[PDB]
């Protein structure tokens, strides 16, 4: 099992595509409770998920996925063993103590970036979205009541709101008017550059 | 709290909106494990669900839903009940044996329905996806290869694949090329008519 870091150009379209990692193998990551980096073990989180992507080539690989708690720090690259031995994954993304298990994990976006862009927020939680802003459900109630008469244009820009409770993806054409929603029943955290 | 059923012309824009139903309550129907309808109980089916939609006023309402099993032919609008005599939601859409418990579910998609078009498809399992088709994965390999070079044009249709392990969305331009991929990781079927 071969596992190629996208931070180090490695990203490779004839093979499986996740974020951060092109792989000779497609393994599912949902089924791992704990993982091993160089020999020490750590638990995934139960429940709570972390929003990862990489952007070569015009194309967005995104998906939620699984996360192991480790306080040690750990670089792009280093090899995600099962307790097995058998190498399924390598550090990606983290934020603080939380790192990604980059493979098939729960929801994923696939996007095309031609002549479009895309924007991740962290969504407090309580807030409403429309289009490309998040505020308190009464501002953005009236704001969604004032864009509502507007003839909706093509889609521009895309934006995922990743919160503790919820998921969302929005689209939003040239004047900010919301096209299109999607919401993941999943809480996450976005990665801390 | 009244529900009012989208096939009967019962929209409301001010209401709370779910596939086919305009309510003035909100409930979270991911939560029951047992209903009622006319007294009698059933039973909601585990790790498995509905793709509903309805569409009014060039907007585009779907979900992911919960479904209860039961043998008996309920019609749309039939009241349902949780097992302390309060109502949650009305029958409206069905799958065989399988009903709808519409409310606030699982993965949504909101749409403006304005300038595009949206389709259903049974995804085959095992069968793979590229923009407006299914197909064995060598053969969705080779179409993804033909539409590589091609051009990306508007985004004009949106298209809803839901297999018994994976649900997804994509769009396409004129010529079906994909532009957007979103997978939701759950099983689920669609409403027979
Ligand atoms: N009328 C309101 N009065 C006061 N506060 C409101 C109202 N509406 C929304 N908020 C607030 O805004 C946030 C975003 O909610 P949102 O639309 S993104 O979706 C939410 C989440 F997926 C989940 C709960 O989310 P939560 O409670 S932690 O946060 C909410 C809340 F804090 C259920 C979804 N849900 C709620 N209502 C509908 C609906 O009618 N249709 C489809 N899904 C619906
Ligand atoms: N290379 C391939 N060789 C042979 N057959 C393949 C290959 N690729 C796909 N198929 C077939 O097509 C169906 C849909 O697959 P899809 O794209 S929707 O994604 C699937 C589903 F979400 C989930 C279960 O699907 P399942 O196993 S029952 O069916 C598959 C399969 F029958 C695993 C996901 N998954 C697989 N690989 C990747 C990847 O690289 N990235 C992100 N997710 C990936």
């Amino acid at each position: 099992a071969m596992f190629y870091a996208h931070a180090f150009g490695g990203y490779d379209e004839n093979l499986h595509a996740f974020p951060g990692i092109s792989s000779t193998v497609a393994n599912d990551v949902r089924k791992y409770s704990v993982v091993s980096v160089y020999n020490k073990k750590y638990n995934i989180v139960k429940n709570k998920y972390m929003w990862c992507n990489s952007q070569v080539n015009k194309r967005y690989i995104g998906a939620l996925l699984p996360m192991f708690e480790c306080n040690e720090y750990l670089q792009i690259g280093d090899p995600i063993h099962d307790l097995e031995g058998n190498q399924i994954s390598i550090v990606t993304y983290r934020h603080k103590n939380y790192y990604a298990l980059s493979g098939i994990g729960y929801e994923s976006l696939d996007l095309c970036l031609e002549g479009v862009g895309i924007h991740h927020h962290v969504l407090e939680t309580g807030n409403a979205v429309y289009g490309k802003v998040q505020h308190e459900y009464s501002t953005i109630k009236e704001k969604a009541k004032e864009m509502n008469a507007l003839k909706p244009g093509p889609i521009i820009d895309y934006h995922v709101w990743i919160g503790d409770c919820v998921c969302q993806v929005t689209t939003v054409d040239v004047h900010g008017k919301e096209i299109m929603r999607m919401r993941f029943k999943r809480g996450a955290v976005l990665p801390i550059p």
